[PDB]
């Protein structure tokens, strides 16, 4: 008849038990406060639909980020602004200080707390197993909380984790994804960045929950412990379920979609092929193995699961072995 | 002639944009399409506007339709200018829409739907913390607007739309705002009678902000002393008598001699002398629960004749009297 429906392990009906405002984006009521407030000093980068600055906020000389965006979907800034809004003050989440409008341009623009970032590259040279730990336990405190805020982050990458490896502090950003989980509801699958997406959404499962963000994670913890950067390197979101299917095998891949009803695309029948189911142990290298340990395997193995509901939730992922260091 | 004066607060913010934000004579107005928008019932009747409670029949939502008499089309421009800067400020009606019927060609604004809760149950039940709570909610759109460059130039009951269940305020009627401009000398036949300030009675063109400040303290003295409306003028000259009998005759001169403002003969007749009465002279049983010394010293700050002497609506925000407000 269709896909057989599925609901999150954790978090379910927190949602369902608050409030109509709270989970209501579209309602929100938006209070841009004046952008004279904030004098830019630089470009920090430029996305898809935002242009990210250095600014000072001038009346009290503290330093800020400014994510100035395109207005392309006026529903996607709400959601982005209400996630950020429920979120704010919550463990390792990037602080959302001000919602701004420059008066002549009318562009919408998000004020946040200023992070100090330590480059991908450079953190990754200097990075121990232990920090590799600490840091994993520090986005797990950012998951947890936003699961347990019923939000699911669904664009969990390395760019979207801010660290300051000076102070030892971490923070998730780039909220613009994020979404309500409501138990039965469909989301769109053309979510995550690539590399990150979860089977669910390759396989356009769309009763996906928090557990998409503890696949992502797994890609990451995968790719650091390994330093194979990225650890799934699709080249098409088709490419991508099959660069997974080279490590998980196709057995496995066949025994989730027949679980969840799942109709495969006719495009990939001729692309998966044949895959036995891979140890974890074998991508261990001469430049790796000081980064690699029984418990990194067991954890990472936990998380990389096709099926969704078979992974560790943030809360089950924070008590296992690999974080007794921490 | 007169000497000149200008705002202590957000004197250049004007001058330092550019032409395209305060220059609403030059401003392009798109008129979309009246038909998406069903009247429900007419709300009210102003000079030269009616405004009806219509509802969007693209998604079902109500909203507010603004009929604009066009005696003017710079006034009509002027409006529809500043409430596109201000839109998303705190506290400030939402333009959503501007519209002409396809046949009658009328401009038409259409705003965000307030439920206004019924004066008069609300005026009885108003207790001390709703005045405070409702004078901050007002002051955030003072603030806001005057940051902006605008003066409301028309601050009243009337357009102050409360709905007390939600507890949210929206500042309206924008229609006699305008760009503040240092050394400019505006038209004085602005505001309403009982909350017409000093400058205006006196025939004081180079006023600004402040005189939204000195309306906010006619409203403010008319809800704790539980008198509408506080200075009962009958025409613009005993306007300024009936404020006379309350700040005193003596005051009025150390104004009037500050700025060199040469006081209209018809005033020779009926100002006569009075002293200047104590805030406390205006409390009695009716409305002692919401008179404070917090109260009283905080509306003797804000009804003063010299408008440089008024509280900034930030400076207000900042007075004792909303320590207890969030
Ligand atoms: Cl300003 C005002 C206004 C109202 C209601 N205004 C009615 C606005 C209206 N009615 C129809 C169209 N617009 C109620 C209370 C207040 C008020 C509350 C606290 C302190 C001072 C004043």
């Amino acid at each position: 008849s269709g896909p057989v429906p599925s609901r999150a392990r954790v978090y379910t009906d927190v949602n369902t038990h608050r409030p109509s405002e709270y989970w209501d984006y579209e309602s929100h009521v938006v209070e841009w406060g004046n952008q004279d407030d904030y004098q830019l000093v630089r470009k920090l980068g430029r996305g898809k639909y935002s242009e990210v600055f250095e600014a000072i906020n001038i009346t009290n000389n503290e330093k800020v980020v400014v994510k100035i965006l395109k207005p392309v979907k006026k529903k996607k800034i709400k959601r982005e602004i209400k996630i950020l809004e429920n979120l704010r003050g919550g463990p390792n989440i990037i602080t959302l200080a001000d919602i701004v409008k420059d008066p002549v341009s009318r562009t919408p623009a998000l004020v946040f707390e200023h992070v100090n970032n330590t480059d991908f590259k450079q953190l990754y040279q200097t990075l121990t197993d232990y920090d590799i730990r600490f840091y994993m336990y520090e986005i797990l405190k950012a998951l947890d909380y936003c699961h347990s805020m019923g939000i699911m982050h669904r664009d969990v990458k390395p760019h979207n984790v801010m660290i300051d490896h000076e102070h030892r502090k971490l923070r998730l950003i780039d909220w613009g994804l994020a979404e309500f989980y409501h138990p039965g509801q469909e989301y769109n699958v053309r979510v995550a960045s690539r590399y990150f997406k979860g089977p669910e959404l390759l396989v356009d499962y769309q009763m996906y929950d928090y557990s998409l963000d503890m696949w992502s994670l797994g890609c990451m913890l995968a790719s650091m412990i390994f330093r194979k950067e990225p650890f799934f390197h699709g080249h098409d979101n088709y490419d991508q379920l099959v660069r997974i299917a080279k490590v998980l095998g196709t057995e496995d891949l066949y025994d989730y979609i027949d679980k969840y009803n799942i109709e495969l695309d006719p495009r990939f029948n001729d692309i998966l092929g044949r895959h036995s189911r891979k140890r974890w142990e074998r991508f261990v290298h001469s430049e790796n193995q000081h980064l690699v340990s029984p418990e990194a395997l067991d954890f990472l193995d936990k998380l990389l699961r096709y099926d969704h509901q078979s992974r560790l939730t943030a809360r089950e992922a924070m008590e296992h072995p690999y974080f007794y260091t921490v």
